[PDB]
Order: structure tokens, then C-alpha cells, then sequence
DNA sequence: CATTAGA
DNA sequence: TCTAATG
């Protein structure tokens, strides 16, 4: 957790690099498994040879480990950190819609900067355009103060469209969090479940509402169950307008909500931990359900849930407020 | 791990 | 269709 800190961090740097710059998935995957075990390793690593004793640690990494233990740095790391081309990819990548792939392509074409991106808006598709347009706004955290204003809007229309809708702004926002990356709203309706062969309008309607009143300003992607967009708080009596925010609305079969909702509420750790517990408690929990575990190894049979309570109940735990869904 | 774009 | 990108 810290006794192995640099080791891990250098390794992660290295790893990341294979994966983005080059396309060395394997090396790339090499580094993480390594980086993952050296972390669990309960003691301070004094040499490569020692690390080496680890699973995943080959001759390759040991070596790096030495140079790093030996001198406060790593050449290859030093070299990569420097290099303009690789530098450039880590950056273009910043744009929503840009990934390694395009980053490499763009680069090899001479697009290294935001400016270049502009001059060639044409080489970019709609998602990336939007990403470019809102670059600045995209990196800015979401003040809960705002988070609450937004939620208030969204719930407001939803209802207005159909009173039957059930919406839940999930995430850290849900989890108390002072700020948040983007708004995730879970959506479900009663006339929509497992079987009940869709109702795409169900997603569309609201999406339509939100736009009608200007909360939604752009669409990264709209399907029949997931909508990825851009929203924004009405710029008041002027002097102050609101940064453009990433928003994801998702449709759900009412018969999956809480799991869903459970799930997204996280925290990643609360999850797994909650998930690990369902196992002893003779179950299984995943994004959509919770099935009783049968001795024969595995088993099935979807337990019926009417709230996040039902689930705790099931696995017989303490109902944890979102607030304390921390770990 | 799964959904939407795209070309 | 594959293949990219975000979650
Ligand atoms: O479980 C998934 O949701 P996000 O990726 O948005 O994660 P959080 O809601 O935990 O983060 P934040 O809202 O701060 O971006
Ligand atoms: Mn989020
Ligand atoms: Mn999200
Ligand atoms: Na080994
Ligand atoms: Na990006």
C-alpha cells in the first residue's frame, strides 16, 4: 500500500505506456499483473531478484526494478516521459471521443495539439467534436451544489412526462460526495421488464423532454436504452453561465432497478465487499440480479427485489446508507 | 462487460 | 461486420 509504492507506480506508468503508445497489450498486461502482485507483497522489496520470486515477475521487470531501486529513476521511463510523440497521445486522448487508436492516427498525421484539433475539426466525428468543443467544461468537476440543482430538474420533468417513471441519480453524488464527475441517472418504468419486449419511446420521451426545456444540449449517443449527452443549468440572470456537463441516462427493466441501482451506487469497494458477503450468505450478486447459490458448484433463480433493502435483507446485512457505502 | 457509432 | 470508445 506504500511499502511498494514506487515499484508499483513506475510499473503502472510503463504498463500504461505499452497500451497507449505502442499497442503491446501483452507487455501491457504484463506490467499490471506484476504491478498487482508486488502490491500485495507484504514487505519492502530490496532487489529485483527478490521481486523476481514473484509470480508475474520476469527478468524483464526485475531489471527495471533494480535500476529504479538503485537510482531514483528509470531510463526508459525517463525517455518516454520526455518524448514528444508519446507525450502527444496521452494528451489527445483527453478528448472525449478520442482513444488510443485515434490518438495514434491523429498524431501520425501531425495533430498533436488542441489547436490542430481545431484546424481539422473535419477529421473528427460528432462525438469528438463535442468533446473538443467542451474540453474545458469536460475536465471540471461537478459541485454537489450544482448536482442538487440538476437532479431537481431532471426528476421534475421525468415525473411530468409520466408519473410512473422512476429515476435515480446514482454515483458518488448519491453516495454523499462533495463533487462528481458526471451525472448518472437510472431509469425504469413499470411497463418495462426482463420479458416485456421493450418500449424505446420510454427512453426517448424523457430524453425529449430534457431537451425541450434546454437541460440537454447535445447528444453524444442515443440508443434505445442508453443515452449519452451534454447538459447545462440555465444561465441565471446573467453574468454567470454554467459549464457544459456530461450526463448519462439509462433505461431499465423495472425488475432490475435496485440491483442496478445498487450496483452503480458503488463504491467499487462496497460493491465487491457486499458481493463477497452474498457468497458466504449463499448467494450471488451482479449488475442485474441476485441468485441463491446451489451446492452443486453453481445455481440460478433470480430473487425478487422491491428495494435496496431486499438485497441487504437477503444476504442478511445491515442496511447501509449510500452515505456510508464508502467501503 | 456491454452498448452505440462508424465506415 | 469489426472495431473503437465510454461507462
Ligand atoms: O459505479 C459508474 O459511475 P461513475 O463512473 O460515474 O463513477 P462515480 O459516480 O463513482 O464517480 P463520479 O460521479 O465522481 O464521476
Ligand atoms: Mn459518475
Ligand atoms: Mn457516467
Ligand atoms: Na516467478
Ligand atoms: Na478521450
Amino acid at each position: 500500500e506504500t511499502l511498494n509504492g514506487g515499484i508499483t507506480d513506475m510499473l503502472t506508468e510503463l504498463a500504461n505506456f505499452e497500451k497507449n503508445v505502442s499497442q503491446a497489450i501483452h507487455k501491457y498486461n504484463a506490467y499490471r499483473k506484476a504491478a498487482s502482485v508486488i502490491a500485495k507483497y507484504p514487505h519492502k522489496i530490496k532487489s529485483g531478484a527478490e521481486a523476481k520470486k514473484l509470480p508475474g515477475v520476469g527478468t524483464k521487470i526485475a531489471e527495471k526494478i533494480d535500476e529504479f531501486l538503485a537510482t531514483g529513476k528509470l531510463r526508459k521511463l525517463e525517455k518516454i516521459r520526455q518524448d514528444d510523440t508519446s507525450s502527444s497521445i496521452n494528451f489527445l486522448t483527453r478528448v472525449s471521443g478520442i482513444g488510443p487508436s485515434a490518438a495514434r492516427k491523429f498524431v501520425d498525421e501531425g495533430i498533436k495539439t488542441l489547436e490542430d484539433l481545431r484546424k481539422n475539426e473535419d477529421k473528427l466525428n460528432h462525438h469528438q467534436r463535442i468533446g473538443l468543443k467542451y474540453f474545458g467544461d469536460f475536465e471540471k468537476r461537478i459541485p454537489r451544489e450544482e448536482m442538487l440543482q440538476m437532479q431537481d430538474i431532471v426528476l421534475n420533468e421525468v415525473k411530468k412526462v409520466d408519473s410512473e417513471y422512476i429515476a435515480t441519480v446514482c454515483g458518488s453524488f448519491r453516495r454523499g460526495a462533495e463533487s462528481s464527475g458526471d451525472m448518472d441517472v437510472l431509469l425504469t418504468h413499470p411497463s418495462f421488464t426482463s420479458e416485456s419486449t421493450k418500449q424505446p419511446k420510454l427512453l426517448h420521451q424523457v430524453v425529449e423532454q430534457l431537451q425541450k426545456v434546454h437541460f440537454i444540449t447535445d447528444t453524444l449517443s442515443k440508443g434505445e436504452t442508453k443515452f449519452m449527452g451534454v447538459c447545462q443549468l440555465p444561465s441565471k440572470n446573467d453574468e454567470k453561465e454554467y459549464p457544459h456537463r456530461r450526463i448519462d441516462i439509462r433505461l431499465i427493466p423495472k425488475d432490475q432497478y435496485y440491483c442496478g441501482v445498487l450496483y452503480f451506487t458503488g463504491s467499487d469497494i462496497f460493491n465487491k465487499n457486499m458481493r463477497a458477503h452474498a457468497l458466504e450468505k449463499g448467494f450471488t450478486i451482479n449488475e442485474y440480479t441476485i441468485r441463491p447459490l446451489g451446492v452443486t458448484g453453481v445455481a440460478g433463480e433470480p430473487l425478487p427485489v422491491d428495494s435496496e433493502k431486499d438485497i441487504f435483507d437477503y444476504i442478511q446485512w445491515k442496511y447501509r446508507e449510500p452515505k456510508d457505502r464508502s467501503e
